[PDB]
This record gives structure tokens, C-alpha cells and sequence, in this order.
């Protein structure tokens, strides 16, 4: 038994990465067979940092002046290229260690592992999760940018964030592996604002039936409610409004337990307008909201 | 900026991991150069279960009923070997992906990586810290004995603790990758009890500083204390007494931010006494005790 944040093995995202310098610049890359991803920001120097021209930049830019490193090795930027947020350099040796993969676009309430690598190498692995307002609570310095997140199916693994930047709340945005950003975040050192912070519902239920799961009852209520009612208190405390998908998406957990999904709404319900009295949950004091329903199945179960 | 817990990457260990089969039990293994190491456990039937005869055990058993598997892979058991409470199966073929690594007895309050495996297979990653009781506080489901916890420096694997069982609270134990067990407990199905939960001060303190370097400032105090009224307070809430030694840890962190350690203590012993009132401190509302001095300073600086 047992419940911790569990972040999906390392090893097949540690072989692609690399450390990508223009200059004064230096950050991380993803280096899938041929081609080497960073964000475009690589290329901008003090002086264009407001509103850079990331046109402009390449117009007076070269492949010759790139410098990638797979570890103490040195590898050939043979010809860039600009695709939305991200740049292209493609390399002369294919990456030996380039895993099956596939670029996806998580939305917002998903779960995903990130590995923060600086100069290339790897300094650990965590889980996110992709917030309400398109930015993801993580543990990024200086040199951070080009990390990755993923999730893993079996033997693909499956890229979708890129590191960018940290707002000024001191939450961090970025893009999926195709360039696009999360949100209506840009590149530029401009003073972008998260938002409301809001508290992901379907996920919150979801750990409760792991506590229930993993024994911890106590917060388990005779009482039951209707969507609506518990919609109507929710949303003062800042809660995403519950939906009959969600509660369709919770079908596994209420049966594989016994308790029916809007009895865990009025327990949730009472937690919130009553709180937790320094009471813990799976040796937590506040409502966790980073575990989907599928993180719950599959920690409590298997692989 | 940012607070996670972080484990290290599980690439080193995870070419390492054998499922290792004896008959109706099936659990995991490491494969380092020609050896794999298990829990010897895995000679026991439902009827030697509650104070199994190893040795006995052993006499009956050959390494022709020991069953390795390195994926759809199979090594051949070639000679085995009881050593304290591990196994040792020596195998034909040494293990090509053998990282540096070295096996070394980490005391309580030292956190480390575990890797959790099933059949083999890697599940996920999380970061653990030997309790004072000797316990770990993990996430462990049947099948997942085995699996290893780990701390990774520079180039070297260093091997810490192996899976072997969950006491009745909930917790787990295990062993070194000699054999030895942490703490008291023993591999038989008696209920063994994991005593008091104290909580690693030290660690406490240092996840204030991570808190300080990190902008959450508000349980500062212009108090300070004395070695001794703060133990005198913090003994009835199980804490572990602080020492010098402690304090002589706290050094770098008590002058990267310019707070005295007597400073944190005093702001520590009203967090105690008068609690949290429902504020947070990185995103938690308990005093996490999970990171080490040292795990402070490399998530904050560098890899
Ligand atoms: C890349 O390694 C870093 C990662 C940051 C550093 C602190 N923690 C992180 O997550 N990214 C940056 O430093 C970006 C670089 C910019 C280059 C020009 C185009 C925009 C990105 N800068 C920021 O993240 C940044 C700028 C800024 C301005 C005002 C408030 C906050 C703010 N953040
Ligand atoms: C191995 O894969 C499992 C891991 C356990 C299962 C639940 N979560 C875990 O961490 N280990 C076991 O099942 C051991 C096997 C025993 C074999 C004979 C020698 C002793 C270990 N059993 C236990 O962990 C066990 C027995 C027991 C009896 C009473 C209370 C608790 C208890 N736990």
C-alpha cells in the first residue's frame, strides 16, 4: 500500500537530451533521431529581450554559430530552422538512443513527469500537471529551459511540454514539442499573469478514493448531493465546476469502492466549507489535485 | 524558482532490473555485472511462511528452480548463494548496462530514489528518507519486492535499500544490498511494529530555509531560542532533538539567507505551538521533513 507522487522512469528521455549554446546563451535540447529541439529564446542577447524579432534575429543568424553537446561529445548543426516557439537544428549524426515517441498536446487538468536537465544533463524527475490557467507549479533555475515533460504508454514514450519561462507568481510556461505555447503566453520579457489558481475537482476526487483505497475513511460523510448544489459551493472556493463527464471519468473508482461519486462530493463538500481540522490524508493537510483518475488506477495496480 | 520533490533519474538503475521467478513467487532483482540480487524470501511457500528455516529451505532447492528474466530475455542461473538476507544468483551472462555503483548503509533521516518495479518492469519514481523508526513511508503493492532505492553522485550509482516487506501500519522495510536489514525487523510474517513517528528536525529546518530562499517569508519571527527550550517543547510533539551537529549541517543555509539557526527554531517552535491556521508554506500545509540539508542545496543550485 502506500500513496506518493510517482514520476514515470527517466531513462529514455536521459538519452536524448543535449546542451545548446548561441553564444552567451546556453540551455537544453531534445535531440530526436536528426533533429534537435530548443526554444527559440536561445538566439536573443540583453539587448532584444523585451520584444524580441525572432525573424530578424535568424536573418543575421547561422548554423555555424549553434554549438550542441551530447555529453563531452559534439555533435554537427547541419541546417536550422524556426517552427512557432521552437528551433529546429538538424544534426549530421541521428541520436543511437532516439526511443519511439510521439509529440502530443496534454490539456489542462493532465498529469505529465518532468525531467529538469541543466547544460544537458539531468537533475531529477518530478510530476506536473497542466493547471486551469495553462502553467504548471514546478522547480526550475536559471539554465533550465529545454527540459522536458512526458508521459510514457508501454514503449512509447510520449513528449508534450518544453520549458520556457517563470511567470512572476513564480509558476512556469511553455510550449508542446511542435512550438506552440500552452495558453496565451508568449516569448517575450514581458509581465504575463497566470490567473486564478484554480483547484482541478475530478482530480481532488480522485485522490480521495485513493485514501479510501489506501484505508483513510475518516472524511467519509453519510451525507450525498446533486451536481449543482455542490457546483454552487465549490465555485467560491476557487473549484473547477464538476461535469456528468467527470463524474463518468470517476465510474471506475465509485464502483471499485463502494462509494458512489456524489457521496464523495458532499464529503468533499464538507472538507471544504468545514475543513480538515489538522487532520491528514494519505499524509496530507490540504485537498491534493495532481493525480488524475488514471494516475490513481494504475499506482494502486500494476504497472 | 520552485519546490518539488525530486528524485533521481532512473535510467542507471533501470537496465538493472530482472524479474526473478522461484516456483509460484515472482518478484524483481538487481542485475550488477554477473550477479542478481534478491530478497531470499522468494524460496518461501504459503506453508513456511511464519518462521521459515532458510537455511532448511535451501537444502531442498537447487538453482535449476530460480527463474531470471531480463525482459522477454532469460539469464541462466549458474550457482546461488545466501548472504544475510539477500540472495546472490550468479548468472552466465554479466549485465552490459552495469553502471559504476557501490553499495553503502545510509542512516535514518538520509533520504534517497526508489524505483518501483513489478515483474521486472519499472512502475515509477519517487523520492523517500529513512524514518528514525527505521521504516520507510512508500508505495509498494504486491510484486514489488525487489526494487531498490538508490542516490546517484556524478558518474557512481550508489545502492542503499531493497523491497522486502509492509508492516501493519502501513509502512515498509527492507534491507541493504548486503542483506542486513534496516532497524529490527526480520523477514517472517510476525507483526512487527514500527514505533513512534518522529519527525527529522533537521530536515524540517531545512525545508523552511528551501522556503525562504524561495519567497515564502510570512512564519518568520523576530524571536530566537535556545538549544534546549526548543527541544524541551518539541519532545512532546515527537520531534527528534536537534544538536550541534545539526546545526553545524544548517551552516550553509543559515548564511545563504542570513537566518540564524536559532532564528528558524524560534519560528519553528510557534509553527508547533500555535500551527499554521490553514497557510501554506511551499504548497504544503504540514512541515514536510523529507528533504535533507543537502537536498535543499542542489535542487536551489545547480544539478
Ligand atoms: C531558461 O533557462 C529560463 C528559465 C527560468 C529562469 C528562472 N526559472 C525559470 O523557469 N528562462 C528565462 O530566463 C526566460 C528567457 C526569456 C528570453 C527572451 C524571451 C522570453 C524568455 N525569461 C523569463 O522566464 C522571464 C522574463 C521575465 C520578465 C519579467 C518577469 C518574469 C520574467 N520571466
Ligand atoms: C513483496 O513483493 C511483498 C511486498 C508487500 C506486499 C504489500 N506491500 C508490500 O510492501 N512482500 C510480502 O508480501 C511479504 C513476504 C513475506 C514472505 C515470508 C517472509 C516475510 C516476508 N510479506 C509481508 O510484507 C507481510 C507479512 C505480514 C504479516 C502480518 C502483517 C503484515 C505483514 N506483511
Amino acid at each position: 500500500s502506500g500513496f506518493r507522487k510517482m514520476a514515470f522512469p527517466s531513462g529514455k528521455v536521459e538519452g536524448c537530451m543535449v546542451q545548446v549554446t548561441c553564444g552567451t546563451t546556453t540551455l537544453n535540447g531534445l535531440w530526436l533521431d536528426d533533429v534537435v529541439y530548443c526554444p527559440r529564446h536561445v538566439i536573443c542577447t540583453s539587448e532584444d529581450m523585451l520584444n524580441p524579432n525572432y525573424e530578424d534575429l535568424l536573418i543575421r543568424k547561422s548554423n555555424h554559430n549553434f554549438l550542441v553537446q551530447a555529453g563531452n561529445v559534439q555533435l554537427r548543426v547541419i541546417g536550422h530552422s524556426m517552427q512557432n516557439c521552437v528551433l529546429k537544428l538538424k544534426v549530421d549524426t541521428a541520436n543511437p538512443k532516439t526511443p519511439k515517441y510521439k509529440f502530443v498536446r496534454i490539456q489542462p487538468g493532465q498529469t505529465f513527469s518532468v525531467l529538469a536537465c541543466y547544460n544537458g544533463s539531468p537533475s531529477g524527475v518530478y510530476q506536473c500537471a497542466m493547471r486551469p490557467n495553462f502553467t504548471i507549479k514546478g522547480s526550475f533555475l536559471n539554465g533550465s529551459c529545454g527540459s522536458v515533460g512526458f508521459n510514457i504508454d508501454y514503449d512509447c514514450v510520449s513528449f508534450c511540454y518544453m520549458h520556457h519561462m517563470e511567470l512572476p507568481t513564480g509558476v512556469h510556461a511553455g510550449t508542446d514539442l511542435e512550438g506552440n505555447f500552452y495558453g496565451p503566453f508568449v516569448d517575450r520579457q514581458t509581465a504575463q499573469a497566470a490567473g486564478t489558481d484554480t483547484t482541478i475537482t475530478v482530480n481532488v476526487l480522485a485522490w480521495l478514493y485513493a485514501a479510501v483505497i489506501n484505508g483513510d475513511r475518516w472524511f467519509l460523510n453519510r451525507f450525498t448531493t446533486t451536481l449543482n448544489d455542490f457546483n454552487l459551493v465549490a465555485m467560491k472556493y476557487n473549484y473547477e465546476p464538476l461535469t456528468q463527464d467527470h463524474v463518468d471519468i470517476l465510474g471506475p473508482l465509485s464502483a471499485q469502492t463502494g462509494i458512489a461519486v456524489l457521496d464523495m462530493c458532499a464529503s468533499l463538500k464538507e472538507l471544504l466549507q468545514n475543513g480538515m481540522n489538522g487532520r491528514t490524508i494519505l499524509g496530507s493537510a490540504l485537498l491534493e489535485d495532481e493525480f488524475t483518475p488514471f494516475d490513481v488506477v494504475r499506482q494502486c495496480s500494476g504497472v
